[PDB]
């Protein structure tokens, strides 16, 4: 039953058929299972080993690797008899590379949170329930229950469905529902109607929703709905039904994985076409078996030489190091790769009570009624010192400070503040610190009467424990406190009923004091309270008064204000029922107005600045709000959002005006709008959806189970540390501050981070350039293996890697939130920068066998044909005349080797120094900057030298190490590719556009 709200207590009971005295029948039981089904929320979506490491290789990369180690396999079981029993070690290093791949994506499973599963915490296991075969109540599965039972609560039972009250047995029936909001106060429940058929749940007050606790009282109810149907379940499906877009560097690296795998393609069919004249070789001799081992040692040379294999290892790195670095400046990180989406972010929503406010509320100033003689009016204003909930503080009149008692308007309007309040003091001793009992904006009620001895109590000497409720009390002991009607949101106040409680000061009788919105409760007075006196209302007094409201709210002072006022003649107790709020505010009519109270929930510190740094960034900030438009306006003008004398007519709405426009409307307010006031929770996921039509990149803060499906749908979804579990693991970020700040630092961090991310990739991918470019001359001019794969794996894990991860730890630029937010849509090598690395990696691709050359042809430790016919060492084992008067195994060499692969080694931490800028001199900005990394590249050269001394290793590389005079060649090779990209730096500066 949907509108079971807006039904009456006999209406369910006749929609389902069922009697509340009796319960549902065996029969109508198994009718309305499998009608409804259990409830509960469906089983979570199955994944297992077997598919989680079939996921691990779905990626393109890793798929090609996965049959280069094969034919690798295949070709250490055919080289030789026994040449090498290292033909082995290739195929076996990339499998490892594979599976610690594998491994990794699994252990970052098997930590991995799920919201979907977050909110079965909330399902309780047992539920009660009356039904026809018993009598007495029975315990069952909540799994077991249907929509029609009947169903029985109390204090601290979790509620098991969505559940429509019908009578209830105890004096009194409160809810903890903060799970679903946050705030906690528990909310009383009644059983009539209410009448509206599409209200908010706030306004349900009938209905009891599965996952909240009953905090007092029992009751008896139906239950309207079950499983995917309740409250909690209509957010498991928007939760389930929403899809995330992959990072705009996955979508990147995805992009380069596609492209990879088709330029390898390319560089095949071009070596086999530059070997087409390999079909007007002679048939009869040769070697097939030798050309298919080369076609092929080439093939997989290729592979581990296109990949960077390295790469998901350094970003992990980074990002987990960024991360650690995050929550130290109280940003709590959830999964890596958001760090990348974060610092693109072009729009925040935050809420404003508790992330741009301190949700520390003390009044501020207040005001009560001086005079009235017709027309003419004077108020009585005063100020009130003090911000924390500490009794400390003092009253003022024009700044001199002064004894209230004196004014009997003000003992008035204390005596409300005090007995209309559910909230209270406690002082802690392990803090020295005042905190709140109840609401916030009440606890400063509290607060402030304590600050008036209104009957100046000599309270001058008591103890701070006792000192906590102490004026309070006076006024407890004055008025026995009979009943109180609560708060509700037609009439937006609260009374209290009261009895005085001796015989002496037993005058006047009971009465009702009264607290609440100003416009509705002044709008229900007919008298003003002057003083012991009183006077009708009127006018003049009327305008003075709803004037200086707007002045408090709507002013620099920006203030929340509740009137206060008494009803000085109630109905009698008899005519009063007490258990349906319809009639509430029809009771709280026919008033004396007694005075208007305006406190202050104050921006925080740092709240000011982050703004303005916002601006300095591109970022819109987007503030959400409780209070009303008015006020919501003027506080975006103090906190920088707005400027002050600046129009705003288009640029702020509330939930009702932002509903009643068509859907177009809708979309286009969302470009503009800074500000909203009074949003309905669907109104989040609204808002963010606008906002992604734009292309916008979108932080959403949100609180509680019903923030989750927009803190889900949002490309950052931002908790705070005190929300809800279930919250926290629907979000991308936690505050552990609460603290709006924070956010913009992450935004901060996570620009920094990228934009070193952005440069060690920029670096390990050219490298990877480089390579393929030796490969593919290797093959095409008919060269003896300048590099064995074997090696590349070394070089693009370990000797890479080290300088790529000093890279992350760049200096920021001074800069950085200067800037606009980066479009995701920007490539990382592109136009002239493209132009360069081509130029790079033909360089690199030139030196490495240009390094193997040389020791075969020009060198002093190994004779080759400088005719260049070295070329056609293949067929050396057998043509020793044709200009081949010498050896035949050489061509194996591991000197030569060597020579390539320092070559390679030596050329990378030179570019490994161009890559801390991508525009930038040398002289302009020094090496040592990253000092980190002048210190990486000195290990990295160690390694080198330690697999070419070491004796179990060289034998694995196929290595050599090389004396005094070969290690300055290497040099002479290598050191010039500074050079090359200092000029091609100078270029873009001072000649093309830029
Ligand atoms: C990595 C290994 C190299 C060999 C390669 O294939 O990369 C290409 C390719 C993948 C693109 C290119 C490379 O293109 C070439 O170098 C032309 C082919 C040369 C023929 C070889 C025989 C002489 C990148 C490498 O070239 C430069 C010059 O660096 C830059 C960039 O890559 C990036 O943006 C990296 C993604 C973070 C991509 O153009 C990229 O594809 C696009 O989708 C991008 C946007 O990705
Ligand atoms: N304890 C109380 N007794 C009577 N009226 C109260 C009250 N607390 C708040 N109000 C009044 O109720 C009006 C409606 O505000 P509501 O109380 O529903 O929201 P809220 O202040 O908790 C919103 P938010 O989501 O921003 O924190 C306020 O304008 C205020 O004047
Ligand atoms: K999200
Ligand atoms: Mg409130």
């Amino acid at each position: 039953m949907e509108a079971a709200h807006s039904k009456s207590t006999e209406e369910c009971l006749a929609y389902f058929g069922v009697s509340e005295t009796t319960g549902l029948t065996p029969d109508q039981v198994k009718r309305h299972l499998e009608k409804y089904g259990h409830n509960e929320l469906p089983a979570e979506e199955g994944k297992s080993l077997w598919e989680l490491v079939i996921e691990q290789f779905e990626d393109l990369l890793v798929r090609i690797l996965l049959l280069a180690a094969c034919i690798s396999f295949v070709l250490a079981w055919f080289e030789e008899g026994e040449e090498t029993i290292t033909a082995f070690v290739e195929p076996f290093v990339i499998l490892l590379i594979l599976i610690a791949n594998a491994i990794v994506g699994v252990w970052q499973e098997r930590n991995a949170e799920n919201a979907i599963e977050a909110l079965k915490e909330y399902e309780p296991e047992m539920g009660k329930v009356y039904r026809a075969d018993r009598k007495s109540v029975q315990r069952i599965k909540a799994r077991d229950i249907v929509p029609g039972d009947i169903v029985e609560v109390a204090v601290g039972d979790k509620v098991p469905a969505d559940i429509r009250i019908l009578s209830i047995k105890s004096t009194t029936l409160r809810v903890d529902q903060s799970i679903l909001t946050g705030e906690s106060v528990s909310v009383i429940k009644h059983t009539e109607p209410v009448p509206d058929p599409r209200a908010v749940n706030q306004d349900k007050k009938n209905m009891l929703f599965s996952g909240t606790n009953i905090a007092a009282g029992k009751a008896l109810g139906i239950v309207a709905t079950t499983g995917v149907s309740t409250e909690i379940g209509k957010i498991r499906d928007q939760m389930a039904a929403t899809e995330q877009d992959k990072t705009p560097l996955q979508q990147k690296l995805d992009e380069f994985g596609e492209q990879l795998s088709k330029v390898i393609s390319l560089i095949c069919v071009a070596v086999w076409l530059i070997n087409i004249g390999h079909f007007n070789d002679p048939v009869h001799g040769g070697s097939w078996i030798r050309g298919a081992i080369y076609y092929f040692k080439i093939a997989v040379a290729l592979a581990v030489a296109a990949i960077p294999e390295g790469l998901p290892a350094v970003i992990t790195t980074c990002l987990a190091l960024g991360t650690r670095r995050m929550a130290k400046k109280n940003a709590i990180v959830r999964s890596l790769p958001s760090v990348e989406t974060l610092g693109c972010t072009s729009v925040i929503c935050s809420d404003k009570t508790g992330t741009l406010t301190t949700n520390q509320m003390s009044v501020c100033k207040m005001f009560i009624i001086d005079k009235v003689d017709g027309d003419f009016c004077s108020l009585n204003e005063f100020s009130i010192t003090g911000s924390t909930y500490a009794p400390e503080g003092e009253v003022l009149k024009n700044d001199k400070p002064i004894r209230s008692g004196q004014f009997d308007g003000l003992v008035e309007l204390a005596t409300i503040c005090a007995l209309c309040n559910d909230s209270s003091l406690d002082f802690n001793e392990t803090k020295g610190v005042y905190e709140k009992v109840g609401e916030a904006t009440e606890t400063a009620l509290t607060t402030l009467v304590e600050k008036m001895n209104v009957f100046n109590t000599e309270v001058r000497n008591l103890s701070k424990v006792e000192r906590a409720n102490a004026c309070n009390s006076v006024i407890r002991q004055l008025m026995k406190k009979e009943f109180t009607l609560e708060f509700s949101r037609d009439r937006k106040s609260m009374s209290v009923y009261c009895s005085p409680a001796k015989s002496s000061r037993a005058a006047v009788g009971n009465k009702m004091f009264v607290k609440g919105a100003p416009e509705g409760v002044i709008d229900r007075c007919n008298y003003v309270r002057v003083g012991t006196t009183r006077v009708p209302m009127t006018g003049p007094v009327k305008e003075k008064i709803l004037s200086v409201i707007k002045e408090w709210g709507t002013g620099r002072d920006t203030l929340r204000c509740l009137a206060l006022a008494t009803r000085d003649t109630p109905p009698k107790r008899e005519e009063m029922v007490l258990d349906d709020s319809s009639r509430f505010m029809e009771y709280e009519t026919d008033l004396t107005f007694v005075g208007v109270v305006g406190m202050l929930d104050p921006p925080r510190k740092e709240v000011m600045g982050s703004i303005q740094l916002c601006r300095d960034a591109g970022i819109r900030v987007i503030m959400i709000t409780g209070d009303n438009k008015g006020t919501a306006i003027a506080i975006c003008r103090r906190i920088g959002i707005f400027g002050e004398n600046e129009e705003v007519a288009d640029r702020a709405y509330t939930g009702r005006e932002f509903d009643d426009l068509p859907l177009a409307e809708q979309r286009e307010a969302c470009r503009r709008a800074c500000c909203f006031a009074r949003v309905e929770p669907s109104h989040k996921s609204k808002i963010v959806e606008y906002l992604q039509s734009y292309d916008e990149i979108t932080a959403m803060t949100g609180d509680g189970v019903n923030d989750a499906p927009a803190l889900k749908k949002a490309e950052i979804g931002i908790a705070m540390g005190s929300g809800t579990a279930v919250a926290k693991t629907a979000s991308e970020m936690v505050l552990a501050d609460d603290n709006f700040s924070t956010i913009v630092a992450a935004v901060e961090e996570g620009r920094a981070i990228y934009n070193n991310m952005k440069q060690f990739i920029r670096y390990l991918i050219s490298s990877n350039v480089g390579e393929v470019v030796c490969i593919f001359l290797t093959a095409a001019l008919g060269l003896p293996e300048a590099l064995i794969p074997v090696q590349l794996l070394w070089v693009n894990l370990v000797t890479d890697g080290l300088p790529a991860t000093a890279l992350g730890f760049n200096p920021p630029d001074l800069d950085i939130m200067d800037r606009p937010p980066r479009s995701p849509k920007e490539p990382l090598i592109s136009g002239w920068l493209f132009f360069r690395y081509m130029a790079i990696g033909g360089y690199v691709g030139a030196a490495t066998v240009g390094a193997a050359a040389w020791w075969f042809m020009y060198a002093e430790d190994g004779p080759g044909v400088t005719y260049h016919q070295l070329t056609h060492f293949m067929q050396c084992t057998e043509d020793h005349p044709h200009f081949e008067g010498l050896d035949c195994e050489i061509f194996e060499a591991p000197e030569p080797m060597t020579m390539a692969l320092s070559v390679l080694v030596t050329i990378e931490m030179c570019n490994a120094l161009n890559s801390l800028s991508e525009n930038q001199s040398l002289m302009r900005m020094p090496p040592w900057v990253n000092i980190w990394l002048l210190g990486s590249i000195c290990l990295s050269m160690s390694l080198h030298f330690l697999i070419l001394y070491v004796d179990p290793l060289p034998m694995i590389f196929k290595l050599k190490a090389l004396d005094l005079t070969q290690w300055l060649m290497v040099l002479k090779i290598s050191l010039p590719v500074i050079g090359l990209d200092e000029i091609l730096k100078f270029i873009a500066r001072n000649y093309l556009e830029g």
